[PDB]
């Protein structure tokens, strides 16, 4: 009974610009516009045609049913979304776009239209900065002061409502701007553009820009208000449905900076085995190679890596993961081949170096070059995959520079602070300004192609192995790849802000999200920061490690400091935080494995419908609890630091030191005559719609659950 | 009894730039080069593929027989024209182009090569003026002081030998600059580019430029000296 469309698309000739609006998927429209020159056809797109799931039988392409010059208004309907072409000002024409949703009660609601009041700039603004035909684009849409914006990628802003914020589309450490957002008006929006630019979520206008492009492309999809699960169902059908993760990846992931040689890794597996502590994956960090670009473990410290991986699996059964950077230096054994075959990006004048690290200036390999993706997998499969290390940590691949928002990485902080301009490098698919947002997405794709090639499996099916990435873009959830929040400081305030970042990633479509348990960097202004021997940081780490139990992936990592050292770096093992804390840390490791059925079940629903794994409170209780609508707009701590982990668990980490009581807001569920929330540690039941102060000792993380505990532990929750 | 070629083309990977040299028509080679991004396929071309008249049965397109990174020299012959890829300086490589004609007496004559003496700018120079990927191109070829250049379109200069002249490729009343010329060394040259630019017929270097483009494209055809009627036969078979 779906309201199928009666037109394959409308093509408007508005002066020299052509606008092609097509119905796209369920309750969606796709809009493309270009001035003068038609699309090359080789533009980079992040949406599926046809959508993974929709009313269509075949791809749309450039097909349309009606052609007009926009002299008269027209109307097109697909599902519950309606397009109405109108004039500007008091005129009656059809060159301006407006989008409505047909509500259940028959009435219509304006989702958004092109921002064109009487006195305003053109809502489709084109500008030619160069001698060629490539142009910059500025597209403006109307907005209301009360609107709320969710998603837009990841960022350490401590907010889930992005209204009133400007988000630059330039990648760096912990900052993955992605123009995919949901609005509380009941619609989602995808700016299907690989160019760097700008996101303006202003009071009265939403504006997206593209630094250099040959074609503007966006998709708008409508859903009934409060029904965010459908919006995510439509977004995932447009940009990608996640695969199912391998079962081992749902366990405890041990990592640190860094395990330096082979014997240290073998003694680590011996420790887990002798102490009978379960571990699912052991991670080897960076600087384990001879040269930047060798893409192999330094044999002087990893003499027999096939024996190391086999010994690790014999003692603990854990798989292994190794780190690789996209940088290539001249001392690399692959430097000559990478240079000769054009597999390196380069700044567009000068020697071509893109950044620096390890005392050498380097060039990033070209992940947009398909030949370069093949070259890099030939190295990883030879030196890692065929030697027992079949999971890969693709770090510092933000694109342009080497992972940071400053140039001259690895040098002094004074030199790094000098405002050297970020490089507009040359890629095989364009420049950094025109296609730069593709770089980390294509880097994930390089290993996805390698994984699927070795296992003879199609993308989207069950994964055998995973990759750990720090960046991505539209539809990155389609890969056997998990995103982590990047380099964070080991202080209390950081733990509170990480929650809102993972909730924003969920609204962008990313489910495989995680953090570094305990932070990564030491805060120099906090004397105890990162010191595993001080009681101050031991408290912070146990609070942080407990939270990672209720995250899509539980992984510990960081660069710790200490008073006593017995390795290359300070330790980060479950027994390295004091004798009193070891039983606390190991208990959450066991609890993580006890939640395996629940984890594999909620990861499966994310694979089928895009059902968000960690869930901001508006997705489940906006229809019910009337107070949640305002708690999200104001970015209250009850909505930026609490979330539903799966359909049954409500989690709220303790983000302050010296605390035995924690105030948790239990949302309303719609039945006032019951007490649906059961505290995990006391089994006490509470009624919804109030703030309760529950006992939160250092060993207990505030967690409530709906229904019975024994059912959620069974997995049958959908 | 035409000396048909034994290769459909050679594709050189010289760093980030790709050079595709193909035999094209009778006694002709077609050269295309681009940095980083492959040709869109919608570039504007003024030559026929296949030529109106030639040894071919079907169009060449992007087809080639041999792929190399230009580490070693190679040789390809089509008709009476021969291509020899060489190095720069005293090096032995295959990323620089040189064109010879096989004379009737068996000897060979150098028509032109890429202008690359020891100290000189790159004969295939690329420059990015805008934020996008479109580039300006400057391609340089060697020339001798005694050479004579005929053609280059129309102009009120009272000269038929255009040697020593710079011809801007911008149209106005009575001035139709067209980069199609014959040399008295026995070869013709077509700069198959719709972009505005510059023609430099200097004493020791011939240089063509393109203000903005995504692909460089030229064709060189050889003929026995004094035989200009054949050169015009080849040019018309290429362009109409
Ligand atoms: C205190 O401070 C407050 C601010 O803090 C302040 O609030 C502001 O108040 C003003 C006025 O109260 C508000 O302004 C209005 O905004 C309305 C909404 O605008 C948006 O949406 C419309 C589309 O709306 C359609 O669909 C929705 C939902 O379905 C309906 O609810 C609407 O009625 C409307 O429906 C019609 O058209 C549909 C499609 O064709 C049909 O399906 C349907 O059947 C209906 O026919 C968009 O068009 C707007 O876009 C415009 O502006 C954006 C952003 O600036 C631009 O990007 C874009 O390009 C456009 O320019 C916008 O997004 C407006 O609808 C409303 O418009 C009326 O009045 C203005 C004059 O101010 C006229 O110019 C305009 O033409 C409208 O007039 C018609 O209706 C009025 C009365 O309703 C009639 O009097 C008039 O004759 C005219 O009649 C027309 O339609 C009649 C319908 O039958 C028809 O009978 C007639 O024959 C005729 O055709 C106006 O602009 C503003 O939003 C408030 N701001 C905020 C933040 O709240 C407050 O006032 C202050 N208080 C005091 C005391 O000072
Ligand atoms: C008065 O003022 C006058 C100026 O107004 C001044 O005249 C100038 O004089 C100098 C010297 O007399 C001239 O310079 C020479 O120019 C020659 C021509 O250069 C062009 O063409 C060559 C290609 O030439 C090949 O093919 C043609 C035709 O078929 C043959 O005739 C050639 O012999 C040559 O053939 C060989 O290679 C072919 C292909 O592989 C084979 O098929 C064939 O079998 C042969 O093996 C191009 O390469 C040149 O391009 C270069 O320069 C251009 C433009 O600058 C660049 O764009 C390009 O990138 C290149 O850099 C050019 O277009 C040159 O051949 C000649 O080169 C020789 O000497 C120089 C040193 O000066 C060496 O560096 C160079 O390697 C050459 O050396 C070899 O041969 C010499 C003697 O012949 C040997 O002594 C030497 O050992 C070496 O041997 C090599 O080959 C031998 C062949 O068998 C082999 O046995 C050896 O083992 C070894 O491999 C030189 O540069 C200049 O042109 C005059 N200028 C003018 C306007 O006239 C005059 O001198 C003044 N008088 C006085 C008294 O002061
Ligand atoms: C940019 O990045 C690059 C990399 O991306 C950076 O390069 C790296 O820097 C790191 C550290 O900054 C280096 O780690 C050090 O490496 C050295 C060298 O190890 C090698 O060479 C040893 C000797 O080689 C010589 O003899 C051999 C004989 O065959 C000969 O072939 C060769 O030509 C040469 O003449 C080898 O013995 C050693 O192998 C051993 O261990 C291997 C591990 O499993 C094993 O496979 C082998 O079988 C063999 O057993 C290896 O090949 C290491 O020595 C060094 O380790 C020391 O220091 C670290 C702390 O940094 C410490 O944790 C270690 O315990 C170790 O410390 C001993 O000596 C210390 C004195 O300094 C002493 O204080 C310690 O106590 C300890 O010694 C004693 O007691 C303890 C316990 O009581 C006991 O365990 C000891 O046995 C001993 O009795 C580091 O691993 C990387 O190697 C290096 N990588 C590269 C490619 O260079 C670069 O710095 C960056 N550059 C910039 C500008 O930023
Ligand atoms: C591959 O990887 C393996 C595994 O990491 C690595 O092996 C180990 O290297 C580390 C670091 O070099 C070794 O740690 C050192 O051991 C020495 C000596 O230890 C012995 O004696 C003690 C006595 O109780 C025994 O318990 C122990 O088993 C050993 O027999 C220690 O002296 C080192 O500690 C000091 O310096 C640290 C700072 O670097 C301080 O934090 C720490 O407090 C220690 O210092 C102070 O100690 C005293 C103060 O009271 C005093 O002496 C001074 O003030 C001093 O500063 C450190 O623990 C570790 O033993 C190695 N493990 C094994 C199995 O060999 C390989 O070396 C590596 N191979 C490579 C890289 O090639
Ligand atoms: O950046 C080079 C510059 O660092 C100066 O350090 C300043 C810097 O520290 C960041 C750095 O921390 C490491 O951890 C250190 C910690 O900083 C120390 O406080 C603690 O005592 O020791 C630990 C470990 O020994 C992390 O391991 C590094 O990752 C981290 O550096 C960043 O590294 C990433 C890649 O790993 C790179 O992408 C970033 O560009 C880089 O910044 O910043 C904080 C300041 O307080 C420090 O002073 C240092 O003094 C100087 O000598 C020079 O080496
Ligand atoms: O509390 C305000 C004040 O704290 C300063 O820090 C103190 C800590 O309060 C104290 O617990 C700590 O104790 C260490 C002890 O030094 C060490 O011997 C023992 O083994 O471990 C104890 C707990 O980890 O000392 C620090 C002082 O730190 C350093 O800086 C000051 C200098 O005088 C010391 O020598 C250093 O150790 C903070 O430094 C200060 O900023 C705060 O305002
Ligand atoms: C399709 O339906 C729309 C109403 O949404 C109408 O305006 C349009 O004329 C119809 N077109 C055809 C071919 O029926
Ligand atoms: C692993 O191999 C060791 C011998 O090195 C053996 O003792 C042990 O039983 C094996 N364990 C497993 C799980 O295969
Ligand atoms: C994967 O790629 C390899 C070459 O790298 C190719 O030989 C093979 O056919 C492809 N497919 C599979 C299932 O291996
Ligand atoms: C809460 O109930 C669970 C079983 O559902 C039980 O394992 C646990 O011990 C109880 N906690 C108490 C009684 O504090
Ligand atoms: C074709 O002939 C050339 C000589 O001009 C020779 O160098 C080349 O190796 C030949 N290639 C083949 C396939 O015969
Ligand atoms: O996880 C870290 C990553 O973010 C970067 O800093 O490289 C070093 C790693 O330890």
């Amino acid at each position: 009974t779906y309201f199928a469309p009666n037109s394959t698309g409308l093509r408007i000739q508005h002066g020299f610009e052509t606008i092609l609006i097509q119905p796209f998927g369920y309750d969606g429209f796709r809009v493309r516009a270009w001035p003068f020159r038609p699309p090359s056809g080789n533009e980079i797109s992040f949406i599926y045609d046809p959508p993974i799931e929709g009313y269509e039988d075949t791809a749309h392409g450039m097909s349309y049913d009606t052609a007009t010059t926009g002299t008269e208004p027209r109307t097109l309907r697909n599902g519950n979304i309606i397009l109405r072409t109108t004039g500007w000002g008091g005129t009656t024409a059809g060159y301006r776009l407006s989008f409505y949703r047909v509500n259940d009660d028959g009435s219509e609601t304006l989702l958004t239209n092109e921002y064109a009041p009487l006195k305003s700039l053109n809502p489709r603004y084109y500008y030619w900065p160069g001698p060629g035909a490539e142009f910059s684009a500025e597209f403006s849409f109307s907005a209301t002061p009360d609107e709320q914006i969710y998603g837009t990628g990841t960022q350490q802003d401590h907010m889930i409502n992005k209204k009133g914020s400007v988000i630059d589309m330039v990648n760096f450490n912990s900052y993955i701007p992605t123009p995919v957002f949901m609005s509380n008006k009941g619609y989602a929006f995808i700016w299907n553009m690989p160019a760097e630019g700008r996101m303006e979520f202003g009071t009265l206008r939403t504006r997206f820009t593209a630094a250099s492009t040959t074609l503007v492309d966006y998709v708008i999809v409508a859903a009934q208000p409060g029904d965010y699960d459908t919006l995510q169902q439509r977004i995932s059908a447009l940009t990608g449905r996640a695969p199912a993760p391998p079962d081992f990846s749902l366990g405890y992931i041990q990592s640190k900076l860094r395990y330096e040689n082979q014997t240290e890794v073998e003694l680590l597996a011996q420790n887990f085995h002798d102490r009978n502590i379960p571990v699912s994956m052991i991670v080897i960090d960076y600087q384990s190679w001879a040269h930047q670009g060798d893409w192999a473990l330094d044999p002087r410290l990893w003499p027999n890596v096939a024996q190391m991986s086999a010994r690790v699996k014999n003692l603990t059964g854990a798989e292994m993961m190794a780190s690789l950077w996209p940088s290539v230096a001249d001392d690399s054994v692959n430097y000559a081949a990478l240079q000769a075959n054009g597999l390196l990006s380069a700044t567009r004048d000068g020697p071509g170096t893109t950044d620096s690290w390890n005392g050498s200036y380097i060039r990033n390999y070209d992940s947009t070059n398909p030949s370069a993706r093949k070259f890099l997998w030939s190295m990883l499969k030879k030196n890692y995959y065929d030697k027992g290390i079949k999971n890969f940590w693709i770090d510092q691949a933000d694109g342009g520079a080497l992972g940071e928002a400053y140039e001259n990485n690895g040098q002094s902080t004074y030199i790094e602070s000098i405002p050297f301009t970020l490089p507009n490098v040359n890629y095989a698919a364009g420049t950094q300004l025109s296609v730069g947002k593709l770089y980390p997405w294509a880097h994930q794709q390089a290993i996805e192609e390698g994984f699927r090639n070795a296992t003879d499996t199609k993308e989207g099916s069950a994964c055998d192995h995973v990759s750990l990435s720090r960046s991505g873009y539209i539809g990155s959830q389609r890969f056997c790849s998990m995103i982590w929040s990047g380099d964070t400081t080991s202080v209390w305030d950081t733990l509170a802000v990480q929650v809102a970042s993972g909730l924003s990633a969920a609204a962008t479509g990313w489910g495989w999200w995680t953090v570094d348990a305990g932070g990564f960097e030491v805060d120099s202004t906090v004397w105890w920061s990162g010191n595993i021997d001080t009681p101050e940081y031991r408290e912070l780490y146990v609070r942080w490690l407990a939270w990672t139990t209720f995250l899509p992936f539980m992984r510990t990592h960081g660069s710790r400091t200490c008073y006593f050292q017995d390795a290359y770096t300070c330790a980060n093992e479950p027994w390295s935080y004091g004798a009193s804390n070891t039983p606390i840390i190991v208990s959450y490791i066991h609890l993580r494995y006890q939640l395996g059925a629940y984890l594999k079940s909620i990861f499966n629903q994310f694979h089928l419908t895009g059902r968000s794994i960690m869930r901001p409170l508006y997705m489940d209780f906006e229809k019910t609890d009337p107070k949640i609508s305002q708690l999200v707009s104001s970015n209250s701590n009850y909505t930026t630091q609490q979330y539903m982990f799966g359909p049954r668990l409500l989690v709220s980490p303790v983000t302050l030191p010296n605390v035995t009581e924690w105030p948790v807001y239990l949302p309303q569920t719609g039945q006032n005559n019951t007490k649906p929330w059961t505290y995990w540690w006391t089994n006490e039941t509470y009624a919804g719609g109030q703030v309760v102060k529950v006992p939160a000792p250092l060993q207990h993380i505030p967690v409530f659950h709906l229904g019975s505990r024994e059912e959620l532990l069974s997995g049958n929750v959908f």
